[PDB]
């Protein structure tokens, strides 16, 4: 039951085998779901599903600098149902970082924001309820 948008202190950025799990539903008619791994003002990786974009779903990724986003990196295989319960897992690696959605890999991103050690809030928004969210080191 956590208010949604929600910002998780990651103190000391983000370093390799740091895992973070984030717990909701998804609300019914949902448009998207925004997690924004941040870098002060900046977006180090920005994992944006969308549910009705041109009447298909697809997840974008990006990085923004500046108040500019960079190239898209896209991905057809889309885990999330609208009015349905979701888990989303990002393990942070030296060279990208992996996400699994309900247990199952779904994408990488590679780091282009290369100062982990800066990348210290992520934002939680979008048409959810938020249950909860955590991080721990694996
Ligand atoms: O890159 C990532 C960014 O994407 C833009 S949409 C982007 O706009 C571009 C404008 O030039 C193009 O239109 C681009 N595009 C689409 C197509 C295309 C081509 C063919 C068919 C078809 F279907 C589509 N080609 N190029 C769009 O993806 C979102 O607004 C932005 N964002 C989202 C949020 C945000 C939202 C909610 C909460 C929150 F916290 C943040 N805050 N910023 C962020 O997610
Ligand atoms: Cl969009």
């Amino acid at each position: 039951p956590l208010t949604v948008p929600y910002d998780l202190p990651l103190p000391g950025g983000v370093m390799p085998r740091m895992l973070i799990t984030i717990m909701g539903t998804v609300k019914p008619n949902a448009n998207r779901i925004v997690l924004d791994f941040r870098r002060g003002n900046d977006v180090a990786f920005h994992f944006n599903p969308r549910f009705n974009e041109n009447n298909r779903r697809v997840i974008v990724c990006n990085t923004k600098q500046d108040n500019n986003w960079g190239k898209e990196e896209r991905q057809s295989a889309f885990p999330f149902e609208s009015g349905k319960p979701f888990k989303i897992q990002v393990l942070v690696e030296a060279d990208h970082f992996k996400v699994a959605v309900n247990d199952a890999h779904l994408l990488q991103y590679n780091h282009r924001m290369k100062n982990l050690r800066e990348i210290s809030q992520l934002g939680i928004s979008g048409d959810i309820t938020l249950t909860s969210a955590n991080h721990a080191m694996i």
